């Protein structure tokens, strides 16, 4: 609904990765550079984990109408 919609969406614009125009994938990208830190660089499995969800994360963001399709 649009209040569960607009808390991601507040949340996201203020954790700094979701912008205007904005395609699902660019998104995922984002989050997930900001998910990087030292576990991410040292195991292999952390950094598939931090991409994972990210992916995951954007494609609840579209759903919710925040990010247009990737094409
Ligand atoms: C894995 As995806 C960026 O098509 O939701
Ligand atoms: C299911 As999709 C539009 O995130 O590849
Ligand atoms: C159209 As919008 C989700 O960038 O306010
Ligand atoms: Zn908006
Ligand atoms: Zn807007
Ligand atoms: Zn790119
Ligand atoms: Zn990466
Ligand atoms: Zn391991
Ligand atoms: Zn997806």
């Amino acid at each position: 609904n649009w209040v569960a919609c607009g808390i991601l969406e507040g949340g996201l614009k203020a954790a700094g990765v979701l912008e205007e125009g904005q395609y699902n994938r660019e998104l995922a990208e984002a989050i997930a550079a900001k998910g990087e830190g030292f576990w991410t660089t040292q195991f292999p499995q952390i950094g598939d984990w931090n991409e994972d969800q990210a992916a995951a994360l954007a494609d609840r963001a579209q759903t919710c109408g925040l990010v247009k399709a990737d094409t």
